[PDB]
């Protein structure tokens, strides 16, 4: 277990991300179909629980039917023991809401060709980084992290998987320009959820009552989507996902990153951060 990473066009991935690129190759695009698109780890599962509220009417015991992962198909998921996001595609019905974190050099291009409506969820890179290295131990797939200092310089240098994260949230906010894009940020959801929903909302058309968003930010807030089996990803087999090592909802904080990084790490890292982002009119907040 634990593979190397696998280089393909330039975007390291997981071995098996990479075979189900093959039959992913054949996926064709809905015109209503509607993509949630995020580097790893920037909330991805939130807005995914918020979206698909938002398909049910609000209606809870519907949200219920499947674990999230079955729910909204993973495009290039792949994993021993358990259906390939692919697979999982065919027996869902429209409209349909779907994931993935492959940055645009290996995005389906029937999702750009169908204008298929983006949700993109942004996050500061540090609790990206945080939240990323613990992933990679409960997530078996993933190669060895090794140390925190170690996998701090990769992430760095965009050596893990799906590839750097400058690049990754850059070029979907320069999409955005040209393609309908929703561009979020982990931080500005968590720091008043109902205004990001009610943007949501809007962007897919949707109307519901106050009391029915009330309703939904309460169910889609780490509480709740910790509690509840049908998101907290405690279903998925333990041989993909031990949550012993490191549950998935794990803290759900913005400036958590502070207690990892060291004075040493913070600015080594602020300083690289400024060139990458040098001529970006992107604006993250490491706290709230
Ligand atoms: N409802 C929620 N509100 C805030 N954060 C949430 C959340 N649900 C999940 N998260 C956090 O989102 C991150 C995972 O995102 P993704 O779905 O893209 O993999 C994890 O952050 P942490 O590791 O900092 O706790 C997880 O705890
Ligand atoms: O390895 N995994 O099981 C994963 C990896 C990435 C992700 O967004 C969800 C699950």
């Amino acid at each position: 277990s634990r593979q190397p990473l696998e280089y393909v066009k330039g975007v390291p991935l997981i071995k098996y991300f990479a075979e189900a690129l093959g039959p992913l190759q054949s996926f064709q695009a809905r015109p209503d179909d509607l993509l949630i698109s995020t580097y790893p780890k920037s909330g991805t599962t939130w807005v995914s629980q918020i979206l698909d509220m938002i398909y049910q009417g609000g209606d809870l015991e519907k949200c219920h039917r499947a674990p999230i992962f079955n729910r909204v198909p993973f495009l290039e998921f792949k994993a021993p023991g358990i259906p390939s996001g692919m697979e999982t595609l065919k027996d869902t019905p429209a409209p349909r809401l779907l994931k993935t974190h492959l940055p645009l050099a290996l995005l389906p291009q029937t999702l750009l060709d169908q204008k298929v409506k983006v949700v993109y969820v942004a996050r500061n890179a540090k609790d990206v980084a945080v939240s990323y290295y613990h992933f990679y131990h409960m997530a078996k797939v993933h190669p060895d992290p090794g140390t925190w200092d170690s996998f701090l310089e990769k992430f760095m240098v965009g050596e893990v998987c799906y590839g750097s994260w400058y690049q990754h949230v850059q070029e979907w906010w320069e999409l955005s320009r040209t393609h309908p894009v929703l561009y979020l940020f982990y931080e500005d959801m968590k720091e008043n959820p109902k205004r990001e929903i009610q943007k949501i909302l809007e962007f897919v058309g949707h109307s519901l009552p106050e009391e029915t968003v009330d309703f939904m930010v309460q169910h889609t807030s780490f509480k709740e989507m910790k509690k509840n089996p049908m998101t907290n990803y405690t279903t998925i087999p333990q041989e993909i996902m031990d949550h012993s090592i490191s549950p998935f909802m794990r803290k759900g904080m913005a400036g958590d990153w502070k207690t990892t990084f060291t004075v040493a790490q913070n600015e080594r890292f602020d300083a690289d951060y400024a060139e990458k982002m040098a001529g970006c009119s992107l604006s993250f907040r490491s706290e709230l």
